[PDB]
């Protein structure tokens, strides 16, 4: 949702630095979302995003580092298996197949570093980076703000997001993923799945190369 803090800027060097793992999701109209590469064959996104495929992961296209609708520098990877988080939060792993050159998604971009969240606190400056639907299709935007709430598996912030941002990584100042954006409440806050210790266990047990720091 759009909040009084609406500080959003387009990313152009989408294959460089921590942006390469940020991914555009397209599911045939169409729905679109966001996600983040975190392992050799794996992205994180929302349940409500992968649910749009109606049980067929092959309906999901993942474009890591997408720059615009005519510029997918790392091509696409097709959904292979949906692994929902068992807990009551909007988090899923999407395992993708290798591409047409037999490259794995976590070989073409550097998988994102996950935060242990040992230091994460309210008032901390963060970003949410992904593919908002008010902007041109498949353009990457970074939104700037602060954490306002941490509780259980919920982390909320005062920065603006728009439909299409679902699944976007929430980055701390070290460019580590602290949460996965899922939506918000008009005029109040936006919300993410907080990567707490239980979420970290789920990641380790499904993504053996997960990099938690």
């Amino acid at each position: 949702v759009i909040l009084p803090n609406n500080n959003r800027h387009q990313i152009f060097n989408t294959t460089q630095g921590h942006y390469d793992a940020v991914s555009f999701i397209y599911i045939p109209g169409y729905m679109s979302g966001s996600g983040v590469v975190v392992g050799e064959n794996e992205i994180l996104t929302n349940k409500h995003v992968v649910n749009g495929a109606k049980g067929n992961p092959r309906n999901i296209s993942v474009h890591p580092s997408a720059k615009n609708e005519n510029d997918y520098p790392n091509g696409k990877f097709v959904g292979q298996e949906i692994i929902p988080y068992p807990g009551n939060s909007d988090l899923a792993i999407l395992r993708v197949s290798p591409n047409e050159h037999n490259q794995h998604i976590g070989q073409v971009v550097k998988p994102a570093t996950i935060s242990s969240n040992t230091d994460t606190r309210i008032n901390e400056n963060i970003t949410v980076t992904g593919y908002p639907g008010d902007k041109p299709l498949a353009t990457m935007w970074e939104s700037v703000g602060k954490v306002v709430y941490i509780g259980g598996e919920e982390l909320r912030y005062d920065l603006s997001t728009v439909g299409g941002n679902a699944g976007s990584p929430v980055f701390n100042g070290k460019n580590q993923v602290i949460g996965i954006h899922y939506g918000g409440v008009d005029n109040k806050y936006n919300s993410s799945v907080y990567i707490n210790d239980f979420v970290q266990q789920f990641l380790r047990n499904n993504i053996p190369d997960i990099n938690i720091q």
